[PDB]
């Protein structure tokens, strides 16, 4: 953590200080023991051929100015639809009120595995995220201590939840064989240059032995690069940029499927 | 199409931002706010020297949201840049979806002598008296977005209002478009829109296409000196560093190693 993440892991920090006063971590341990019981995440992301995850941003960029209002529940019934394997709602609760309730709506819409994007650094967080009907999590490897990625991987194990570690980078993946983690994500993302570029998971792929189930996220939006991905051993791969800026986001996730 | 998806979700909320601004804030009040500002520096002279020319850029918000102790600073960091050799000051202003992000800009203003650019987004002339009341000296205008008409009535708006607009090219087709409205100052985009991916190649590929007399400026991507030395190397006239700037340790150090000199 140094720089701009810097920055936002100190607001994250208020923000947690603030929810754990008005919702003491004893309140939120009973909802999550209350809310829609937890989808198998991992099974959903292995079958004979790639997977899609299908990543919704819990936020309307146009702020209310399209009118028949931004439904996030519709969009994800329509991934449903069209074949995606699992749906990620990237909540921005720390900058927007309303973010988590979109995701309450898109679990209750779909039948599918419903992973939350978001940037967790404390345990309440993982309980909110159970709490608010997640299946699984993702923990950013580049920034947890190792102690503190498998406390935290182990916690949403607890919960009943999958945690999909995000790496980066050569140091990024040992640490996650080292936390013992079955689920990874190379995230395609220079994170110096915010250089998009496939290249990332073609080159670290192979340092990942059989047996952890690898997923790919960043520059992905032809079928020709999801079958290249399918060649490299790749169980699944999470799209959120090509849909968002797709004419039918819908039809995307068909054509990246082949269907 | 050009302008889909979350695009359109954008430029349709800024249509709607700056109807209810416009209800609070007439143009007739934002006219005589811009005729009361000091007048407008030479943002095209400052960037044209014999060695390529750096324009050091600010995000005018703060990510912390306050929690940040010592409080976001943009005026030192402002003062910080020209002391290190930049020659003008880029603003990155989100007024549409965080509300004091101008007052950053009026502190920038406050405390440098530089010209100073505000990167935002502009489609109605409306924005162009804002900027100029907010003390700027210059604005980008996307010709990927706008029509002909609305380019030519944006940038004869501009230069009426005494500031520099900067063009911004992302391939062939813009530059023509640019070349066409006879706009003199130019920036290419060092960004492939379809997959957000930032790369040198655009200004590469496109500088070639842009006559000499035309002063052109590249973003994105810039982050060592040989980078700025090779594009210095293409008569590129300035260059636009935001994200390098951010990630430095010391971020005054940063802009004289990308000049190539001390102190």
């Amino acid at each position: 953590v140094t720089g701009v993440l810097r920055e936002i892991v100190a607001h994250l920090r208020e923000e947690i200080a603030e929810r754990k006063r008005r919702v003491p971590l004893d309140e939120l341990r009973a909802r999550a023991a209350s809310a829609p019981p937890p989808l198998d995440f991992l099974a959903a992301l292995r079958g004979p051929r790639i997977r899609l995850i299908a990543c919704i941003v819990g936020a309307d960029p146009s702020v209310g100015a399209i009118r028949p209002e931004f439904d996030p529940a519709a969009i994800a019934r329509s991934y449903e639809k069209a074949g995606a394997a699992a749906i990620g709602v990237f909540t921005i609760e720390d900058y927007f009120r309303g973010s988590d309730e979109y995701l309450q709506q898109v679990r209750a819409a779909v039948s599918l595995p419903v992973l939350r994007i978001d940037f967790i650094i404390d345990p309440y967080q993982v309980y909110e995220a159970r709490a608010l009907g997640a299946d699984a999590i993702l923990l950013l490897a580049a920034i947890l201590s190792p102690a503190q990625l498998r406390e935290l991987m182990a916690l949403a194990h607890e919960l009943g939840m999958a945690a999909m570690v995000e790496v980066t980078d050569e140091e990024d993946v040992e640490r996650a064989l080292a936390a013992k983690a079955p689920l990874i994500v190379i995230i395609n993302l220079n994170w110096d240059t915010l250089e998009i570029s496939l290249e990332t998971t073609r080159r670290l792929r192979q340092r990942i032995p059989p047996g952890i189930t690898v997923v790919t996220w960043g520059g992905i939006h032809t079928r020709e690069q999801v079958e290249e991905m399918e060649k490299l051993g790749v169980h699944a791969f999470m799209v959120m940029v090509a849909l968002m800026r797709a004419p039918d986001p819908a039809a995307k996730v068909r054509e990246l499927l082949g269907i």
